[PDB]
């Protein structure tokens, strides 16, 4: 819809940006208020840093993926500077939260709970024929009640047929990205499942970088020998074997996110 009919468009005057949470090459992220009382996150586009069409495409995709386990699009201001307003998540990124005094005290039980919540959000994305492609603890946000939601849909895509192929010049985080996506640029929901297995190691290690002590060439070399990430310290073997399913060689042999959600809930209700 044109912005004058779009249900997400709001007058910029309805927003007050109060605290800048971050600033980067393509703009800033602020904590603000909509119509004085509702706390929201506001991401602003730095004019000229990237395409305004590319920036807003993320908001258009979020209109199609509304679910409790996914950060909700709150509003948009299409006039420059362009703003994407979203659901505020009080405890920030999971990879950061796990390192705070509160995150550190979490039991393995609550960590398994959070992992299941993430799988539940990814199961929705899976059922709607989308892929995320940037699934990692930095892109999970944590609310004030310690619930988790999927965030940062900049690389997310609608899959018409089973697979999305990136540009050959495209490069992705080697430690989190599935082999077929690194090698062929081919992404499917099964590539996200591999990434989820890596995200599970970030959860159990309270935010440690995957593949401790290894460079990306060493990670690639080990994976091609059939090795997978070494058991993280204090990782429950049941959770480690679930990570291994996520890292199966053939994408089609990897589990569905609905399966992963169900298993993790069982792990949680057991612990």
């Amino acid at each position: 819809k044109p912005w004058w009919e779009d249900e997400w468009e709001v007058p910029r005057e309805t927003l007050k940006l109060v605290e800048r949470l971050g600033a980067g090459q393509f703009g800033e992220v602020w904590m603000g208020y909509y119509n004085g009382h509702t706390k929201v996150a506001v991401k602003s586009l730095k004019q000229g840093s990237m395409s305004p069409d590319a920036f807003l495409a993320e908001a258009n995709l979020m209109k199609q993926l509304q679910h409790q386990r996914l950060v909700r699009l709150y509003a948009v201001v299409t006039q420059e500077p362009i703003y994407i307003i979203t659901e505020y998540m009080e405890n920030g990124s999971l990879v950061d939260f796990l390192k705070t005094p509160s995150g550190i005290k979490l039991t393995i039980n609550k960590l398994l709970d959070m992992a299941a919540q993430i799988a539940e959000g990814m199961a929705f994305i899976e059922e709607r024929n989308y892929i995320h492609r940037d699934l990692r603890a930095a892109n999970i946000l944590v609310s004030d009640t310690l619930s988790c939601k999927i965030a940062d849909f900049g690389l997310a895509r609608l899959i018409e047929d089973n697979e999305y192929t990136a540009r050959e010049g495209a490069k992705f985080p080697i430690k989190w990205t599935a082999p077929e996506a690194i090698n062929y640029g081919t992404f499917t929901i099964k590539s996200d499942v591999w990434s989820f297995g890596i995200l599970l190691t970030e959860i159990v290690t309270h935010g440690r970088i995957p593949y401790p002590g290894m460079t990306n060439p060493e990670v690639i070399q080990n994976l091609e020998r059939g090795y997978r990430m070494v058991r993280p310290d204090n990782c429950p073997e049941e959770l480690y074997q679930l990570m291994r399913l996520c890292w199966k060689e053939r994408p089609e042999d990897r589990p569905t996110f609905d399966y992963l959600r169900s298993v993790l809930e069982d792990f949680f209700t057991a612990t």
